[PDB]
């Protein structure tokens, strides 16, 4: 990748400041140019890319320089003395490794590479290694503590003693009821082949990786590590089997759960600081099952999961700054790099300030689910598709080949685990102008990012000025941010969701507003985050659901806010509940047609179908080539659809593969209202009023608004489209 | 109309132990009490039929039938009391949920002297919210109603009498003031003398949730009730404490049947029938999730005009266990008029003193949680089979006096969580069928499991009997003396207790012969403060007859997290390497033989069995492997060194995938299609403690056993295990 980058936010307010940080490997300056994004599908077939230079608004060129992509979670100890004395020095922790076969992976070193002075503990398939530095001379002295370790808990150490001459490295199975547990150790004579080091051999502490020339990721729980300076007053040492004058630090990872601290319960404070975000409020040793939140029994939650695929925060240089005149209007934009033929976007958005909106309408551009889906590796990139890519012009990075980029959370970890966590403070490839998701047989197989620039395309063709704020505005606004327009519209996919960004869609419903949910399987799911944690969202996948991975029980908790994670449905708060239709059934990207209700005509709500002959319409568009297609949604009464609910038409014909919605089954053949399955298999257009003074208009369909610009805007879904607007403008 | 019924105290006891029986008969005469030894209770004609041993000579009796009544219905009584009011009037109140209002009157709270016309009630109707006062003994009740559509949500309902000035106002608000058109009505009438304050010959029980003129029995959650001697619902902090007659907060003693009284009156009740506790009240926002770390987001009760735990019959007659006689599956036939029934019970052996090299666990848990299962299918057909085969004649679905199981919903729609075994257990009766089978008996749980008592008794081997609350009470101890551990047909509820006796017994060396299908599956709740009920809420998914709410996914009973075993982290196949895989219809399929099993360790089992099928046969389906099949995952901890003896094939399409091992419908947990799921796997295996584990993964396994006169190649298999197991 010759040029990319991510900013620190991705929206700004008038006078509000956006830092862009570049990353690029050419030896030249790039250009960067503020364009403003108005469509983002490159499918021949369709409108194209478009965008309206705005250079004279921003352009600049700006030095290069590469900077680099480190993934891998650990945790750092820094301002601290080398451990050891004349005495001797033992280390050890508690350890559950879940990914033995990737390689050595260290539970505990302090290495100063300059001097080759320090330790090092790890495990592999191998068994336990001990490495110590022996200065400038010699390569170092290693132990290996030969066994077979499983994905279980074991206490790991080793232990220096210079009175009897002794170096013991061992592991022992925590569990003794198990039919063999594991107990070896190595006993090797010392012989002066160590010694207490000097003060110049300090040097970081690490848990979790080595710092040798960063190497050594390890996967899986670490828990309680600690180190000691002397003897304690065969079974593994521990933390508590020594005086506290002997403890150089014993961790206990059950404090700040929420932060990135690992905090040294001794007398010598000498805490430290996790990197890349590696997974907290998890199960520990001692959690029996009687326990389920952290926030309350926080020694059954004593360990951190690491990942060597952990990435969060590049720490890249600002490269320029950008902030908003108060004359450029709220919208869609992004900075254009340039480089040697190469090019990519930094997309970002320009929010109306708080209670002075620009336009009648407001759009909500879903970024808790574009970061939710950032850099999915599908594993889908074939030769079909990279060709499809160069025909098409389209963006030319996928995931599959860029693993530099990080995890989705909706793929695993390299060790099998959920990706609980998805940073936008690095390159998020899936949200660029151009990218294309799906070999999509009947359209563009656009997703996100890209399929929402249809509905900003076709606002802006029909004459509707519109203002855009995102998932964090609502974060940090609330409903009063939503309160000045006349209608707000959502994407095509608005999955993810915090209560607080519920709470601003409900309470605008309630100040009388207009919402239309132009999309599918929204308001699914929880995401957790934190101010102490910028720029992360966190995702547990709770109970059932249609899920790419399932929670273990017991850390259903978020870490980064303590709320309880998964579906929307298991915090008592249903799609119906905000927009009549819920998420009912999940096929492949492909699309089909609504028929129309005709007995909708007559009741209220009715007239949006005017000039919209039927009886059947919208089998074509962009996003699998109908407009309900992917994900549908539908209503049910049980989940909280309004007794008033006015349904205008229902999807019929999709293919074998669409099949239903796993929350919503008390068995394969039962859903919760007691019906067959099959029923779920339809998207349902529906109208109704809020009782408030406003009015709902849902689709439950996420490829609705692939649709819109089908034959030069002209189609039965344009109309009906247009139909809402104006009765929401009113 | 059922002749004669009952039920016991408890269903098992062991030498010098004794079981108290308990009875209902409707006859004038009295009724004759009888010992037996259940043999085999499956009354099919293609079978073997009904087979009991006479024990007359060791327990028989002649008592008199009295007719005790089932009162179905859930309230809380406070009693010892006085009359509330005073000469300035009397208020009461409370916050609700009425879950049914179509369902007519229903009572939130009353305290009525029928003899003295005195007291009042305010219930709640599709038609609103009504007062009844007593007016003395020359006249009927005063009667105020408050008009308005109340629907599924909360409410503060309420009455004042006030003397001073000569009104009566009846009121409901609800709760949540954001919603669009929030309901806000009262009813003023004035008083006129019509109301005087109470002497002390009013006093009366204080009732919530049911009027004693018992009637009116309330569906939904009553909240923070009180009494006291624009505008505004009056609620328990409006009052100076010394004019408070009562208030009680639901949130003290979630885990137990008393209901406490704030003030210093200390007037504290107790609650009837085992309404639902551990439920959330109006304050709950989702922030928490557990009612043992935060009461005041579940003060409410969950009241249910079908609740029904403990009958109250009196004894009507009892029975030491001899030390002579031995441990084994026993029952009290009743007669009289003609009319038979069965009181089913087990004698166990005293721990440590094993009568037989095996010992069978009959699964009273999984008993429990299906009694009175009306199953909505007792149709015609079904009934002129039972007659024909002279098979038990009462079905729950023509009985509901007799309760739900915990399959059923409430009246109200809400799920049934609770199943108490102090009544009628109509399904746990010899000679009593579940479905209307074409290829076999209907045969489930009590009577399925006599298949495999019978098979063992006509092949020569002896067993003791334990029961599920056996080992709730003694623990991995009570299996240990025995060779092997046999289950039943459908061991599917479980505590932690249970699964660690067995857990415990194979680390102590054993045998275990899972004999079973979906077993291991479900957790129940259950405590020594209320003995004879046990609890099951159904979280998070997997195949649930219901789905519990979030939030309300702890036991009232225990404080444990409830739902699947899988979702307490101990999967099936930790246990027995096999678990829950698919569901269908009451039908079995054959097995296909591995081919390579044969040589490796256990192939032994396959014995004079010629294959490659086997067991296209049987009393339960008419095949070996059906209904619900269990199949090994690595993923869920089947031990690396399991051996797939056989795998079963051609189910029919009606089976389809267990819910809680699905991703989406198109992937499971171990990323495979859906259609791998569907299969009955026979696996051997040690367990690295000196013992081995035999599990069949199918429902219909033992209603193959006795097929062509107990020769046959499940009967073979079977007898090769128990031998193998010991030796």
């Amino acid at each position: 990748i010759t040029i990319t980058g991510y900013s620190d936010v991705l929206s700004a307010g008038p006078g509000e400041t956006v830092e862009f940080k570049v990353s690029s490997k050419s030896p030249h300056p790039f250009t960067a140019e503020l364009v403003r994004v108005i469509h983002a599908d490159p499918n021949p077939a369709g409108p194209g890319m478009r965008f309206e230079p705005l250079g004279q608004v921003f352009s600049g060129t700006f030095a290069s320089f590469d900077k680099p992509l480190l993934p891998g979670s650990f945790a750092r100890v820094s301002g601290v003395p080398a451990a050891g004395s004349a005495a001797g020095l033992v280390a050890g922790a508690r350890i559950r490794p879940t990914a033995l076969a990737r390689g050595d992976q260290c539970v505990m070193s302090q290495w100063n590479t300059a001097r080759h002075a320090g330790f090092a503990l790890l495990v592999s398939e191998r068994g336990l290694e001990l490495r110590l530095g022996a200065g400038t001379g010699e390569p170092p002295v290693c132990v290996l503590c030969a066994a077979r370790l499983e994905v279980r808990w074991y206490d790991v150490w080793f232990a220096i003693d210079t009175a009897s001459n002794r170096i013991e490295v061992g592991v022992t199975e925590v569990d003794g009821s198990v039919a063999a547990p594991v107990r070896h150790r190595t006993l090797q004579m010392l012989d002066a082949r160590w010694r207490a080091p000097h003060s110049d051999d300090a040097a970081d502490l690490l848990i979790g990786a080595l710092e040798d020339g960063r190497r050594a990721h390890f996967n899986g729980q670490i828990e309680a590590p600690f180190v000691a300076d002397a003897l304690p007053s065969y079974a593994a040492p521990r933390a508590s089997d020594f005086s506290t004058d002997a403890l150089y630090a014993a961790w206990d990872f059950a404090r700040g759960i929420d932060t990135l601290k690992i905090a040294d319960t001794t007398p010598h404070a000498r805490h430290g600081t996790l990197q890349n975000l590696p997974t907290r409020a998890v199960r520990s040793s001692a959690w029996n099952g009687r326990e389920r939140c952290w926030r309350t029994a926080p020694a059954h939650y004593a360990a951190i999961h690491f990942h060597d695929d952990d990435l969060h925060d590049a720490g890249w240089s600002t490269d320029f700054a950008f902030t908003v005149p108060a004359t450029l209007k709220s919208g869609a934009y992004a900075m254009r790099l340039s480089v040697d033929g190469a090019t990519d976007y930094l997309p970002f958005y320009v929010r109306p300030e708080l209670g002075r909106p620009g336009a009648p309408l407001v759009f909500v551009a879903a970024t808790y689910t574009y970061q939710a889906y950032a850099n999915y590796a599908r594993g889908n990139f074939d030769a079909a598709l990279r060709d499809k890519v160069g025909r098409w012009g389209a963006y030319p990075h996928n995931p599959d080949d860029h693993p530099e980029v990080g995890l989705a959370t909706y793929n695993l970890h390299s060790d099998g685990s959920g990706v609980m966590f998805s940073s936008r403070l690095r390159p998020m490839l899936t949200m660029r102008p151009g990218f294309l998701t799906f070999d999509d047989s009947r359209g563009s197989g656009c997703r996100h990012y890209i399929a929402d620039s249809h509905l900003l395309d076709w606002l802006e063709h029909e004459g509707f000025s519109f203002d855009v704020v995102t998932d964090d505005d609502l974060e940090r606004f609330g409903a009063a941010l939503l309160e000045p327009y006349a209608a707000v519209l959502t994407g095509t996919h608005p999955e993810y969701h915090t209560a607080a960004t519920l709470d601003a869609l409900a309470g605008y419903k309630r100040s009388g507003g207009n919402l239309a949910y132009l999309g599918g399987n929204g308001f699914y799911w929880r995401v957790g985050r934190s101010e102490r944690v910028p720029g992360a969202l966190e995702v547990r996948r709770t109970e059932g659901g249609v899920r790419a991975w399932a929670a273990e029980a017991g850390e259903y908790f978020h870490a980064l806010d303590g709320e309880y994670g998964g579906l929307w449905r298991s915090s008592a708060r249903t799609p119906q509940q905000l927009v009549g239709v819920g998420f009912s059934s999940q096929g492949p990207f492909e699309g089909s047609h609504y028929r129309v209700l005709d007995a909708a005509r007559s009741q209220p709500g009715g007239s949006l179908l005017k000039d919209i002959a039927g009886p059947l319409f919208g089998g074509y568009g962009l996003s699998g080539g109908g407009a309900a297609g992917f994900e549908l949604d539908s209503t049910e009464a049980a989940d909280g659809t309004p007794a008033n609910v006015i349904i205008l038409a229902r999807s019929e014909s999709h293919s074998a593969a669409f099949g239903p919605a796993l929350d919503a089954l008390l068995s394969h053949t039962a859903t919760r209202a007691r019906k067959t399955p099959d029923t779920l298999i339809r998207s349902e257009i529906v109208y109704y009023e809020t009782g408030y003074g406003g009015a709902v208009f849902s689709v439950g369909s996420i490829t609705f608004c692939g649709a819109l610009s089908h034959n030069d805007y002209r189609n039965d879904v344009s109309t009906l489209l247009r139909n809402v607007l104006i009765r929401f403008s009113r």
